[PDB]
């Protein structure tokens, strides 16, 4: 029903595409990303970070959403922002296309994500396992080299 | 809990036509803010800047679809009654190209189901007629031209 | 071929007058010609071809105006207008209006013909559809309709 | 040259509910009218139709998309200001499931840019709360339940 | 970017669909035909005819749609009837898909034929070369096994 | 069977007409009305009072038709009076040109309305739902601009 | 647990005092009004708005309180603000005492209500059943005469 | 660096503040209203009038302020008088809140503002586009519920 869109940049050469479709509020979020120009045979974290701001490049965004107040973790587990989404997995190519379905994130309502912004990582999320408070925070998944604002798609 | 909502849109595309606008709205019921700082448009000109339906930037601004319309109007102006709500009329761009300016609009909301978050600002390569223009595309887009830069609009510290 | 007609037109007004339109083919454009009396002073007042040739209810069952390409209302130049979209006439300080113009889209043959639809010379003016609310885009804003006349072959 | 349109949609789908739905309009600044003499349905019931988007049968009924709403209202009764164009309530059936009727409505059209040619008139299978039901459905479709026959509205002579 | 869609069906096993698109007025129509149950290996006739009105089932389509006041042709003639899709050929098993691009059928403007209704004939249509007056006017393609009104699609 | 017609005017510019048409006493009644001379772009109460009484004007039709002994209500409601039949719907000349079926109007039998008023009224209908006493009364409509005798027709 | 309490007033003679409680976050906030100097043997619409603001008067207190994105109801509805208390009673004599539950509204937590505004109504709140745009926003309840920011009590 | 403010009030209950602040004189003037008390949903004409002069109240403010002699017009004309600001928009309760940039308007310099008469007109502004003589003079905004005399703010 609903269908939203990232498209991803930054000061690199990372780029692609992030999509999201939810049906209702309650119902999953089912995210896909295309995304090109990374390291290769890498994970890198991928999340929604809080503002849809780019004005001052990915850095902008802020840090990851968390309207519930969580500490980062896997989008497996129960403590975990809403915009974690775990480390994308790049091929030989440097290239990443997924799908996955997430109980959290929304596009309807007062956590929506939409105008918010995806950001993918540097560096590999370590998933709130990192055992300091950046760990805790942002998986020390490293610097963005790119975002995108996720906008309704048709 | 916190009902004001800050907004901006981070324009670009494929020509030198850059900068922000920003959009502020106290709650549901009142006005929304606008305020542009574009540069390395034309200088000395009148350029449409609309909002479009769509957040979509796949295939650069073209994908952002057409004007915002959810009350299903023709295009005209800003002050129209018969206006789409992506209907914000033309910047002025100075000598240098630039355009720094701000003012309300009474259609366009970031809260509710009109919401324009997530949508995208369209800065147009030439002029909006406003619907004034006495054929089938001055009502749809002002005949206002291509789309040097667009950015989604989105939240705001 | 070379058809001319006529439009007599009074109403519930002192506005009176004839319009006559000529039309040598199909194709070629109408020559309207007004003579108005009885209007107001130094006024832009509305002349349409509304789609009726009904008098049963005054000038208001002429119906809208004629638009049989299904168009919104616009100025004569527009592209985008009504066949029945004539503009404003000019009345002098007597408020009398005599004039000419050809139309492009007015026909006196063929399908289109406005033989039997309804000349109305309004009350306002014609925003000539740049009135910006919707009812510029169907009516012009021009106001009642003070005088119509069925529009009738003439010798 | 006519300016007059007649239309009727002759409904039909996965149910024994038939029959048809005519409209008239005089001119585009005329009202419509409408009338309906449908069979097989439940006796002594309100049942919701509607002017749905789509005149797309290709899955059915489904296909047809939700009520037809280019002033991007919400869900009402015909008589209400908010209100989809494609709102016209509920018919009521007889002892026998049958239901003849006539109205007019102000904001259907068969000329102009709002046109309902080619779209679906849908008889539905419960009661058209008009909007009025307290949640989210009532404001989208009434809660008038699934769609037993449906047909495009099609020029008549 | 109009979109239109027939499902048709009738007194017959004939089913299928047709679907219409047209950039604007000027541009032309294509036509995607998509057709089960009928005879094979068959030139069977496929036009516009005028009604959408299926009151009496497909009888009620009344004749070729004719805007123009033009004969019965095919769809390559200039003399044609903007309905004359001229004959869809079917296959081994009964079926037909085919797409064509048509010059003069419109879902824009005074001549759409929205609301109007597609007929698949019994028969094949003579392309106004019958040499008689049916021929002119219907191409003499034979009974009405399955019409549809052209509805707007998404 | 029965037809009946209400010729309005009234100590205003409104006047009109108002047709009933009814087949037998259990059928529903077509009421159809042809109004000049209202506010535009407006919502106009219209309803039949139960007195064919002018003496006094549109005073002496007292008040909503309604023998079941119902609060007011929109036509659509369960709880109406007879006589309500809601907004008519007045253009950008103040004319109303409508039709609809009710189901408890009758021309026929104990009921009947003909020999009572149909007055147009100079405000909106609230329909029952305004939350006082009038508006269970009268449904908040203002003052009778118009009103006419509902006579037999035929 | 949490107690908090309203004193309305404002350009009016209405006055009174709306008292709040709550147990828990989850648990219902039982609300308790005592209002004076209202119009008589009325149905009058009081509502939390959105802000604990009376700079310019009740005016200052903006919309309801919408944390949820929906639009105005009846407090029994699914689809209601937050702030949609629906209507008070008051008697012959201008008076309105009464209590009641509501599931929405809370003390305690990020929705909390506290210091936030009661505005009691000059008229009387359609439920968000008016069928204009305006009954989805405030439910036509018109304008303010009184209110109070909701402070904790002791 | 110049800021202007007018407090407009009148014969009705129209008032509010409408202010204006300049960078340079050739900057554009940034004008804020704030508006009360006006006619609901509706569209008001808002002039600067040459004379800051209120001994006749909102008459002795004169005609629009058109020192470069031109028809009156909308704010985005070409052809417009200096003070031409259009027409505000007032909500349901009457109240307008807006914020507009103006290229003509300066608070510095010769054709300054200062000291001279925002009207807030009790009917909308045409634009110029009336047809008559009248148009391009005042946009047939009739009255002048509400001025104030620009002044210096800081
Ligand atoms: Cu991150
Ligand atoms: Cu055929
Ligand atoms: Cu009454
Ligand atoms: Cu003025
Ligand atoms: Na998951
Ligand atoms: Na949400
Ligand atoms: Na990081
Ligand atoms: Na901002
Ligand atoms: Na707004
Ligand atoms: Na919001
Ligand atoms: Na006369
Ligand atoms: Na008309
Ligand atoms: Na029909
Ligand atoms: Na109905
Ligand atoms: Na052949
Ligand atoms: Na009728
Ligand atoms: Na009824
Ligand atoms: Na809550
Ligand atoms: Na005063
Ligand atoms: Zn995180
Ligand atoms: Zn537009
Ligand atoms: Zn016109
Ligand atoms: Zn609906
Ligand atoms: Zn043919
Ligand atoms: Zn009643
Ligand atoms: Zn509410
Ligand atoms: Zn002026």
């Amino acid at each position: 029903m609903v269908k939203a869109v990232a498209v991803v940049r930054g000061d690199s050469k990372v780029t692609g595409t992030v999509t999201f479709e939810q049906e209702s509020e309650s119902s999953p979020t089912i995210i896909t990303w295309d995304i090109t120009g990374h390291d290769p045979n890498a994970k890198r974290g991928m999340h929604i970070h809080t503002f849809g701001d780019n004005t001052n490049g990915c850095t902008s965004a802020g840090p990851h959403f968390n309207p519930h107040g969580k500490t980062h973790g896997a989008p497996t587990d129960e403590n975990r922002h809403v915009g974690d989404l775990g480390n994308i997995e790049t091929d030989a190519n440097g290239n990443s296309k997924g799908t996955m379905t997430d109980h959290l994130v929304k596009l309807i309502g007062p956590e929506s994500v939409i105008g918010r912004t995806v950001v993918v990582h540097a560096g590999t999320d370590d998933l709130g396992k990192g055992g300091n408070e950046e760990s805790l925070k942002t998986g020390n998944a490293g610097p963005r080299p790119a975002c995108g604002v996720i906008g309704i798609a048709q």
